[PDB]
């Protein structure tokens, strides 16, 4: 493995020009600037891109103590520089008080160098794609990868996390710290312990919540899924079942599942399935329910979407407008590029097609809800390009002082295996917080728990860390432990 550093000290000096952010409404508040890296970090006077970048200088100048880098997205095919925004606003008071926050979008979408490909909407859902049958998903998913294919392949193989944590060594000089803190969430956590792993020296103190496992790239990330969406759709549904008065999908848990399960029996038979007046797909109709499971304070709005597939017709106002939030527009494509590209240009998938029939029909079996979008053929296994560089080996030799882990016990995508795996590769540098009876995605700040706030402030503010792993309650549980 190689680090390529000259490439990246030949970056470093630049000096980007700040401006107001007023070309999006979204960051407006924030400065803006752009910064230059190199395709390829083996040829760093050839062909170059623009990163986009935005920035909170520290609200008390005479307080302040250093950057505190964002990780440029949270799932794998956001922008960093919308999360930045989000942060911006839910943050403590007195970790924008001391640090400059800065975000930025990856390399290949959203505000840096973007690349579409001409991806129909219903492509751009691969990820969570539920298939008609086997034979018609191949020709699904090689069909997006061809696309991809046909528009990007010269980029293809420099769409890396090694290639992104080299872009914040960039970002790092540019900005004239010697080092950096950083806070990231999902895929910025596997972002977060590359950058450390290859370039920790510069860490001052890091902050990943929500956890990707280290096992994971790229396809356990998504064969781990389906049993913990079977327990989120569960714990949802016992949530539902103690409801029945005033949801009226049942008093079982047993009872609400059928009724979501009947509206699945009728979309994968191409009977017609609406919400509000908006149909549903083989896909939407589990994607808006995974959706929803991002966070156990939305189980009423998912209340509210059952029952309207089911009977109802309108949904309640603040449905709509999350739904419309979330969905009503198309997924923005550049990042389901990119997203695309990282997942296929760190590593390279299977690509034999009947291991993926095989796993989509056992997956199918033993967790219904999303086994077989999961486990089946997706469009890495017919990628145009392999790696340019190994996997990054991640282990308890990371040079970062210090690592907090901030993981909710009960949360779907990124889950608190996960988090622990993480821990035990990370080694004596790393601690863990995890925060019980909570299933929700991005604990700190976003859902406004007592214990984490507290613990992370504690760190990002002074320092302090506990001893070994500790646990945190939620004080407002959506159930039962
Ligand atoms: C790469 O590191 C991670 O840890 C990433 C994730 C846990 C996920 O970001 C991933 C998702 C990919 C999507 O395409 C998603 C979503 C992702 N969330 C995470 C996941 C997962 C399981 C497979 C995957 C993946 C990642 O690209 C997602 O949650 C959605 C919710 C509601 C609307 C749309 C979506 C999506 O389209």
């Amino acid at each position: 493995p190689h680090l390529l550093t000259d490439a990246v000290r030949a970056f470093q000096a630049q000096s980007p020009v700040w401006r107001p952010a007023d070309d999006e409404e979204a960051l407006r508040g924030l400065e803006a600037a752009e910064l230059t890296v190199p395709l390829d970090y083996r040829a760093p006077a050839g062909r170059t891109l623009t990163l986009g970048l935005v920035r909170h200088r520290a609200t008390a100048p005479e307080r302040r103590r250093g950057v505190l880098l964002v990780g440029p997205g949270d799932d794998l095919g956001n922008r960093g520089t919308l999360l930045g925004a989000q942060l911006v606003g839910q943050l403590p008071k007195e970790v924008l008080a001391q640090y400059d926050v800065v975000a930025f979008d990856h390399r290949f979408m959203g505000r840096s160098s973007p690349v579409v490909c001409g991806l129909e909407p219903e492509e751009r859902f691969w990820v969570f794609h539920h298939p008609r049958d086997f034979d018609h998903e191949v020709r699904f998913q090689a069909n997006v990868a061809a696309k991809v294919a046909e528009h990007a392949l010269d980029i293809l193989p420099y769409a890396s996390s090694r290639n992104i944590a080299r872009d914040i060594e960039v970002i790092r000089g540019a900005l004239g710290e010697d080092r950096i803190s950083y806070l990231g969430y999902s895929y910025g956590t596997y972002l977060g312990a590359v950058w450390t792993q290859m370039f920790g020296e510069h860490a001052d103190r890091v902050v990943l919540d929500s956890i990707c496992s280290p096992d994971w790239v790229w396809r356990g990330l998504f064969t781990d899924f389906p049993p913990n969406g079977e327990r989120a759709l569960t714990r949802w549904a016992r949530w539902a079942a103690a409801r029945d008065a005033d949801l009226g999908l049942g008093a079982t848990d047993g009872a609400v599942r059928a009724a979501y399960d009947g509206v699945l029996a009728r979309v994968d038979t191409d009977r017609e399935v609406t919400v509000a007046g908006f149909p549903l797909d083989r896909t939407l109709a589990r994607l808006i329910v995974v959706g929803m499971l991002n966070s156990d304070r939305n189980y009423p709005f998912l209340g509210d979407i059952v029952r309207s597939a089911v009977h109802g017709g309108q949904l309640e106002p603040a449905t709509m407008g999350f739904l419309g939030q979330m969905f009503g527009q198309p997924k923005e494509e550049s990042g389901t590029v990119a997203q695309l590209a990282i997942l296929a240009g760190d590593w390279a998938w299977p690509r034999n097609v009947d291991l993926y029939e095989r796993d989509m029909e056992r997956a199918s079996r033993t967790h219904p809800f999303t086994g077989a979008a999961m486990a089946g053929i997706k469009a890495p296994a017919f990628w145009p390009v392999p790696p340019s560089e190994p996997v990054t080996r991640l282990g308890p030799d990371n040079p970062a002082d210090s690592i907090l882990l901030v993981q909710a016990a009960d949360d779907m995508s990124t889950p608190l295996a996960a988090a622990r795996r993480m821990r035990e590769v990370l080694g004596d540098t790393s601690r863990l917080l995890t925060v019980a009876d909570t299933a929700h995605h991005r604990v700190f700040p976003f859902y406004g728990n007592p214990g984490a706030d507290e613990l992370v402030t504690a760190y990002l503010v002074d320092g302090e860390l506990p001893a070994a792993d500790v646990t945190r309650p939620n004080p407002a549980p959506m159930v039962p432990t």
